[PDB]
């Protein structure tokens, strides 16, 4: 029988979710089984739990973003180039593997979302215009992004049912730490400037393969090994809850003790 | 050289145009139903679709989708009363801000639900969704009783002389025609009564709906039936959009054409 409101709000109260707390979700829809209400009622008992002082954020990106357009063709980059939509964050869709609850929470009453294409995030409480503010273009997952701010506002994430891999916080792990081998990449993409679809070159780190031999899966796993963050069932999901302070500075030490400044 | 398929994506520029090749012009009034898959893959995904289909429209004109209420509990009667109890206390009510639009209406109506400036109908089972100058017409004071009847957002659209457009959907989910069972003097129509949670004053209040069933026919037809005959008698215009069939249909003409249709095999002649 599907799972309600009121007991998925016990559910997250019992695994540490509290009042007033800055949240990331991670989720897979199918792994919490039936909802009374479907996925909204995940959401609205996640934002009650954390109540209107709280603030619960995901990652959305972009769907349809043509990051990929100039390994293509002249012809066809062309065509890209004059006729695909800019990035418009009032309509740009979340990334389908992002978890369909990421696109419910992009289109949540009184959501902000961040002005970063490829590393857009979706936030829905007290802090969430704080968090997703002034989301720079380049390093979208460094010093001006979300997750620095998440970190430094000592905020958590919550794993429910996601696999471990997917933290996406990590990836500001990677930017952070003090590595022998980084990759850095440089793509287009359309925005808007001036109510204007203007083409621009981002640069990041590489975020589709890691910069040396290691996994987030890895990382992840041995911090919970070590005692990090705490777990527990939510619907039929295992949810894992991290203080993202914490994670990402074990996760920054966990990258430099292997690869990082032998000097 | 043997020629190549290069296998570009549908654009913005040639949707616009297969929609206006149609006969969509500025300033109409138009319902959707589609298949993204039947569209094929478009430069930019559904949000194009919608967005080509806005600009052959103007902001003049007006888009409408049925959205619905994907997650409507109105089925909790044929529940044990012990897990029926758990609904009437846990299910949420039907929130126009959040409620997901029926899956089976396709992920574009979820989109348009979505779209900035979009309104709304209060209805929930039959909730429409529009965006343009006259979705606020359209959508407004949408009965909770007889959803498809005389206080819907289709009897609006039969009013100000508006447009069906099937982008590769199967005829058979013209929703509007609905509304012409609902005024077709047919020997028989099924009533349906069931519950649903709405809100009233900021809660949940449960209430009892009435409606003709749109579950099934009243009788021995099919709207796929209705609309073949319509478009073998002249009906309406057809092109290609991407890769779906495309058919488009005047409200009004289809809606009395189905009217006499239903009538014509299925009143009733008896004197009461
Ligand atoms: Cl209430
Ligand atoms: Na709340
Ligand atoms: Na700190
Ligand atoms: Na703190």
């Amino acid at each position: 029988i599907p799972h309600t409101h009121a007991h998925l709000v016990d559910a997250f109260q019992a695994l540490g979710i509290r009042a007033g707390q800055a949240l990331m979700l991670h989720a897979s829809v199918k792994a919490v089984g039936a909802v009374m209400g479907g996925p909204n009622v995940i959401l609205q008992a996640l934002m009650d739990a954390l109540t209107p002082d709280g603030t619960l954020m995901m990652y959305a990106g972009w769907q349809d973003i043509p990051d990929f357009i100039d390994s293509l063709p002249d012809a066809l980059k062309a065509v890209y180039l004059e006729q695909h939509p800019p990035f418009d964050p009032a309509t740009a869709r979340a990334v389908r593997e992002n978890s369909v609850l990421a696109e419910f929470l992009r289109t949540w009453p009184c959501v902000h979302r961040s002005a970063n294409p490829e590393a857009s995030m979706v936030a829905v409480g007290r802090q969430a215009a704080l968090l997703t503010a002034n989301h720079a273009l380049d390093y979208g997952y460094g010093v001006e992004s979300p997750l620095a701010k998440l970190v430094a506002i000592e905020g958590y994430v919550l794993m429910l049912g996601a696999p471990l891999d997917t933290i996406t916080l990590l990836h500001h792990a990677e930017y952070l730490a003090k590595m022998r081998h980084k990759n850095v990449v440089r793509y287009p993409c359309p925005i808007l400037r001036d109510g204007r679809k203007v083409w621009v070159t981002v640069e990041d780190y590489d975020t589709g393969d890691p910069h040396d031999d290691y996994s987030f899966e890895q990382i992840a796993r041995d911090y919970v090994a070590q005692g990090g963050g705490t777990r527990g069932k939510v619907g039929d999901a295992d949810a894992y809850l991290f203080a993202a302070q914490d994670l990402t500075r074990f996760a920054v030490q966990w990258l430099e003790s292997r690869f990082g400044d032998s000097a």
